[PDB]
C-alpha cells in the first residue's frame, strides 16, 4: 500500500492523481488463483477507472477497457512499439523487427516476416500439422491420463515451429527456456540476458544460412531484401529472435487454457462433438474468453488521453486480453458461446503489428480441437488437482493433469 509496506512498488510521480492508482502487478496478479483472465478483469470491475496507474514493476499506466486498448494500439504517433515491455529495462532492451519499429519503418520487416508464418506458408503445412496432431493424440488416447502442457500443448506447436524453422528438435529445451523467461520471467534472468542468449544460438546459424541457405524460414528471413538493400545478418537475427518467440510461446500456452475448460464443461464438448463444423467459430470464442497476452507502448511526448495526463517516457500497458472480456465489447464475457453473432476481441493485437502468425495459430488450434475431439470426446481433470495460471506479456498454465477412459476412445 505504501513503498514502505511493500519495497516493490514504485514512488508515484508527481504527474499522477491519487485516484488513478490501482497497484495491479501484471506478474502475479492478486487474484489469480481464479484463473489468470479472472484476475485480469478485476480492472473492469465497477471500483476501477477507465485508465490507471499501478505503482508495480516500475510504475505504469494500464488501459482497461477495449476502447482505449483500440485506440493506443492505433496511434503509434503517441503510444510507440519502441519499448513496448513492461518493467522499462525490458522494453528498452526488446529490439526485435518489426516490433519494436513504429510505422512506417516495420513495413519491409512485416513484408519480409510474412512471407514466412503467414497463410500460403500454413496452407503448405496444413497436412504436416495434421499428422503431428493425429500423431501425437493417438499416442496419448490408449493411456487415459495426460500432463497437457507437455504431453501435447508445447511439443504439438513447437515442432511444426522448429520444422519450419529447420532447426532441430533437441534445441527445444534450450530454446523454450529462452522465451519463457521472456514472457513470463522467475526473476532469474533479465530480459536482455534472455535477448543475449537467443541472439547467440541465431547468430551462428544465420551466418551458415547465408553462405549455404537451405528452404527453411530462417534461410528465407536471412537472404531477404528490405529497404533496396539485402536484410544484414544483424537484421535477420532481431525478426528470427522474435519468430523464435512467437512458435514457442503463444499457442502453446492458449491450448491449454481450452483443453482446461473443455475438460471442465462436458456441456462445451457434447456442443462440439455432435456438430463438427461448429469447431472454427468455437475456436475464436475460446480465443475472446481465454485471451492471454498483454504488452504495450511508450509515451512518445506528453499527451492527455481520456481525459488523464500522460507524460513523455511513461510507459502504458495495453492488455490486448482485455478487449473481448469488455462488458462494452461482449455481453455476458466470462460466458462461453460458441454461437456469439460477433466475438470482438483483440487477441491478435490491433493496428500496425497486428499478428502475423494469426493464421498458423488458428489452424493449430482448430486441427487441435478437431483431432482430439474425435479420438479423445470425453476426458476431464485429474480428480483432485487444482489447476494454477500464470501471468506475464504471455500468461499461461502451469499444468494440466487429464484423465480419461480409454473405453471411450475412438479411432
Ligand atoms: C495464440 C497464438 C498467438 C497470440 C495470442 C498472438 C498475439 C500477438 C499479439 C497480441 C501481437 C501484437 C503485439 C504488439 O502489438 O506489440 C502479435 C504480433 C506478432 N506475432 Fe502473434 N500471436 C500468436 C501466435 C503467433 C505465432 C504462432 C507466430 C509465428 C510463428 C507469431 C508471430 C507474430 C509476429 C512476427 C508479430 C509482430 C507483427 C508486427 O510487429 O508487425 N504470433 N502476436
Ligand atoms: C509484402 C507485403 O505485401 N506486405 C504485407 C504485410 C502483411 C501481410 C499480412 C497478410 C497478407 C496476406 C496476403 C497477402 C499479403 C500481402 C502483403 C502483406 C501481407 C499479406
Ligand atoms: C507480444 C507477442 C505475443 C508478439 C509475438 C511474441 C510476443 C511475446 C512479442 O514480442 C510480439
Ligand atoms: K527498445
Ligand atoms: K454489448
Amino acid at each position: 500500500e505504501t513503498i514502505q509496506s511493500n519495497a516493490n512498488l514504485a514512488p508515484l510521480p508527481p504527474h499522477v492523481p491519487e485516484h488513478l492508482v490501482f497497484d495491479f502487478d501484471m506478474y502475479n496478479p492478486s487474484n489469480l488463483s481464479a484463473g489468470v483472465q479472472e484476475a485480469w478483469a478485476v480492472l473492469q470491475e465497477s471500483n476501477v477507472p477507465d485508465l490507471v496507474w499501478t505503482r508495480s514493476n516500475g510504475g505504469h499506466w494500464i488501459a482497461t477497457r477495449g476502447q482505449l486498448i483500440r485506440e493506443a494500439y492505433e496511434d503509434y504517433r503517441h503510444f510507440s512499439s519502441e519499448s513496448p515491455f513492461i518493467p522499462r529495462e525490458a522494453g528498452e532492451a526488446y529490439d526485435f523487427i518489426p516490433t519494436s519499429m513504429d510505422p512506417p519503418e516495420q513495413r519491409q520487416f512485416r513484408c519480409l516476416a510474412n512471407q514466412v508464418v503467414g497463410m500460403p506458408v500454413v496452407d503448405k503445412l496444413e497436412n504436416r500439422i495434421q499428422e503431428l496432431a493425429s500423431s501425437l493424440i493417438e499416442s496419448l488416447r490408449p493411456q487415459g491420463q495426460c500432463n497437457f502442457t507437455e504431453d501435447y500443448a508445447e511439443p504439438f506447436p513447437i515442432r511444426i515451429f522448429m520444422l519450419l524453422a529447420g532447426l532441430p528438435e533437441e534445441d527445444i529445451p534450450h530454446l523454450k527456456y529462452l522465451t519463457d523467461q521472456m514472457t513470463r520471467p522467475d526473476g532469474s534472468m533479465t530480459f536482455a540476458e534472455a535477448k543475449e542468449a537467443l541472439y547467440d544460438y541465431l547468430i551462428p546459424i544465420i551466418e551458415q544460412r547465408r553462405q549455404k541457405p537451405g528452404t527453411d524460414a530462417i534461410s528465407i528471413v536471412a537472404n531477404g531484401q528490405v529497404n533496396g538493400r539485402p536484410i544484414t545478418s544483424d537484421e535477420a537475427k532481431r525478426m528470427c529472435g522474435l519468430l523464435l518467440v512467437g512458435g514457442l510461446d503463444t499457442v502453446v500456452n492458449f491450448l491449454s487454457f481450452s483443453m482446461e475448460f473443455l475438460a471442465k464443461s462436458p456441456e462445451h464438448r457434447q456442443e462440439l462433438i455432435e456438430r463438427p463444423e461448429r469447431i472454427p467459430a468455437a475456436s475464436e470464442e475460446l480465443l475472446r474468453r481465454f485471451s492471454l497476452v498483454a504488452d504495450g507502448r511508450i509515451l512518445t511526448s506528453d499527451y492527455e488521453f481520456h481525459g488523464v495526463q500522460l507524460k513523455k517516457g511513461d510507459q502504458i500497458l495495453l492488455p490486448q486480453m482485455l478487449s473481448g472480456l469488455d462488458e462494452r465489447e461482449n455481453a455476458a464475457p466470462m460466458h462461453v458461446d460458441f454461437s456469439r453473432q460477433k466475438v470482438s476481441h483483440t487477441t491478435f493485437g490491433h493496428g500496425s503489428h497486428l499478428c502475423l502468425g494469426q493464421h498458423l495459430a488458428r489452424r493449430e488450434i482448430i486441427v487441435t480441437l478437431k483431432e482430439w475431439l474425435t479420438r479423445i470426446p470425453d476426458f476431464s481433470i485429474a480428480p483432485g488437482a487444482q489447476i494454477q495460471h500464470k501471468s506475464g506479456i504471455v500468461s499461461g498454465v502451469q499444468a494440466l493433469p487429464l484423465v480419461w477412459d480409454p473405453a471411450t476412445t475412438k479411432a
